[PDB]
């Protein structure tokens, strides 16, 4: 989308895979999705380093509506969940240097079964745009035509437009697309900010092995359409929650990474170990996310059990990742050339090799002719990077 | 098995899920399978406080022997890889105050391929006695028969009563018949210590989910039978490898108490972080599972992806764990009445209840009337001891 917008990926904290519809506030106070989860959420963003790391976005996803409009055809914020409305929670937001993301649908309901916005997108977009919204997550619930679909992603976009402000556009659009017919990613560029390709992440190893394989499969037709205001959307990092293994959560920081993801954590802020902390603030790490030629990585090989990703970088340098996906046993060596990595140019005549997950250590320099040799964790990713050089 | 050994589930360490067969001791020195690796581990376990917490039974699994059998017909180790032979591992591991467990297979070959043990059954007991082996976990690879499969497990059985040795055996004997037939768990009781029910574990919670969902299908057969002397045998511990979260290695450690399981590590003591070594070396857990009574658990409960198992002890006490089996969210809220608990006799009048996993809190007097309230990690376990007031 051409709105000046999302030049490097999103940043940012989301509710929905962490806090999804709990709207149990007398039995599940700390749980149930409340302006005051949003508010406490803001405080820890700013107060725990989040914002400093690049994390700006703070995002309510579904359940934040009352169950009808109000008189004028408006959406609503839940009176007894969110009192104090949608404006004063932005300027809430606002005030800490952050921004507000929200959510709707393209269809008659939200997934959940909240207000939807087909025939509302003018009215939709504007009153949004009154709350001081930066940020909007599009749905797909509820709507069973494929006219329906494309029209309402392609009016909401253009509904935003003519509000005069500066609101991320984040579509579901090619997700909802895939039962009826191949997605057209060239048209959805030019109405998306970034886009959902498949299915909802959840709190497992299986669910990212799943998205990975998918990505990886489907690459030759997403991964070119990838750039400055336009990411390809693999759905929330999860690290700092409950399913996966230290060497999972590397992972999915090494692979969102590689693939110029949106980084929306959905995790609990307020309780979050140092460990995962450290992984989801990574200076270098989030670095190669947002580097400014924002050029979507890919899958370089596969086999045995191992795969071989790679992202080129400005200025010549490349992202290298290498996953074990053998689940069992130890740490597996794998070589490769490094000739092979970045279409031979990434070390040529030489490049000086940084590894960077799970550790962060300086591996120095190798000429165009010579092995990487490293050791891969079951389940974990080495993540390398690698800087040209004359030297 | 009356043989008077495993009359708690057996506790140690076995090299299988984690260093497999590795046999490339030229460029992996450190982790192929090597007198070296078990005089490490051995070291280990006396060390680093294993063996003060039970894990008393180091031990070997396959691909430890050399390609063929001697010039006598007997088994032997690898000649490079076990320089000083089985032997003189068993007088180090012994010195250690350990003890040596060993692998053979039923069948023509292990399953890497090693020979067998079909022809040899007497000869290779009184080798394994002669040796000093402590335990016999015997394999159910390349057997083309189920009648050659029970003749020889029944077999071995015997012929390690004859040595005269006190030997742990260890049977897989209901894993490789259940594709054809159900398996006579009185009669593998009657020659087995414990046995393995159903496929191997790898380092994931797939894998940890199977078996919680085999056994808990399978446990009006299995449940009942297990007792001391005889154990069900659900598979290695996987905790401290890479694989399982914490909330998951909480699951495995809970759960295989819960069973009655014997608790045989498969990780690297060498590299191990001191949050996994505190949970497998957890005293009041570890006495969970080592219970005298030998009563196994069951599942009691499953909806809304919650499971509940609990499991009777000694004195009037019962272990409860409750599983939340969603993985997606945050702490799930599950309450139960305690009046449900224990058969309706662990909170009658009233019970002390105190949590042990994920942490260690006692939650206090519940009267027969209450309900047990709790917030659950998914893929997490919450384990409780239930004590009867009187
Ligand atoms: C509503 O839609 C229009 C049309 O796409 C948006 O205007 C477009 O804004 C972008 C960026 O603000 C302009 O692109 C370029 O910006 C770079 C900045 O580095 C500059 O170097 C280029 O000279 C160029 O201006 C683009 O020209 C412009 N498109 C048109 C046809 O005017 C608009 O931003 C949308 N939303 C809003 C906030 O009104
Ligand atoms: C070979 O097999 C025989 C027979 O199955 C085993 O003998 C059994 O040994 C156990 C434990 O040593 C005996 O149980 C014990 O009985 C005494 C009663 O005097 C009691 O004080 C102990 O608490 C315990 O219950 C069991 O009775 C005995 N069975 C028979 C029928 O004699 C023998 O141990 C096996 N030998 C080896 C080396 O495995
Ligand atoms: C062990 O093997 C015995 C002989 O096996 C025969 O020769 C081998 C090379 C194969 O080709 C096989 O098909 C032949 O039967 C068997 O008599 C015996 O049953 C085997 N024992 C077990 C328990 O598998
Ligand atoms: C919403 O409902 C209207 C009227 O009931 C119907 O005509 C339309 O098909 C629905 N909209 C979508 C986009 O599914
Ligand atoms: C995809 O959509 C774009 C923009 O609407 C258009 O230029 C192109 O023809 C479409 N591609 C195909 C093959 O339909
Ligand atoms: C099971 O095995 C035991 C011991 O061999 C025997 O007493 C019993 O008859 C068997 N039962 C069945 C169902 O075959
Ligand atoms: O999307 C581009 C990619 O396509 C892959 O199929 C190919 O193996 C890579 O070399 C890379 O060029």
């Amino acid at each position: 989308l051409d709105n000046g917008l999302a030049r490097t990926p999103t940043m940012g904290w989301l509710h929905w895979e962490r806090f999804m519809c709990n709207l149990d506030c007398q039995e599940e106070p700390d749980s149930c999705i409340s302006e005051k989860l949003f508010m406490e959420m803001a405080e820890l963003m700013v107060s725990e380093g989040w914002k400093d790391a690049g994390y700006e976005y703070l995002c309510i996803d579904d359940c934040w509506m009352a169950p009808q409009r109000d008189s004028e055809g408006r959406l609503q914020a839940d009176p007894q969940r969110f009192p104090h409305g949608i404006r004063q929670l932005a300027n809430y937001v606002h005030s800490k240097g952050l921004k507000l993301g929200i959510y709707a649908d393209v269809g008659n309901k939200t997934c959940a079964g909240f207000p939807g916005s087909f025939g509302y997108y003018d009215i939709d977009a504007q009153t949004f745009a009154d709350w001081g919204v930066d940020l909007l997550k599009f749905d797909g619930c509820y709507c069973d035509s494929l006219e329906n679909l494309a029209d309402g992603y392609k009016h909401m976009s253009l509904a935003l437009n003519r509000t005069g402000r500066s609101i991320v556009y984040s579509c579901e659009w090619p997700l909802y697309m895939w039962p009826f017919q191949k997605p057209n990613y060239t048209e959805i560029r030019q109405y998306c900010n970034h886009w959902r390709n498949f299915a909802d992440i959840d709190d497992s190893w299986k669910s990212i092995k799943s998205i990975l394989d998918w990505t990886s499969f489907n690459q030759e037709r997403i991964v070119d359409v990838a750039g400055p205001g336009g990411w390809n959307d693999p759905d929330m990092l999860v690290i700092g929650n409950f399913g996966l293994s230290w060497n999972q959560q590397v992972t999915q920081m090494a692979l969102w990474a590689i693939m110029a993801a949106p980084l929306f954590m959905s995790n609990d802020l307020r309780h979050i170990s140092p460990q995962a902390k450290a992984l989801l603030q990574d200076k270098d790490v989030i670095a190669i996310n947002q580097d400014p030629l924002g050029k979507q990585g890919y899958q370089l090989r596969q086999g045995d059990n191992f795969e071989v990703w790679e992202r080129p970088l400005s200025g010549l340098a490349w992202a290298v990742a290498m996953i074990n996906r053998q689940e069992i046993g130890g740490p597996r060596s794998y070589t490769i050339a490094v000739a092979s990595l970045g279409k031979g140019v990434a070390c040529n005549p030489a490049c000086f090799i940084t590894q960077l997950l799970p550790v962060k250590r300086k591996l120095g320099f190798y000429e165009w002719t010579s092995r990487l040799r490293s050791h891969i964790n079951p389940t974990g990713t080495v993540l390398l990077q690698l800087e040209n050089t004359m030297q």
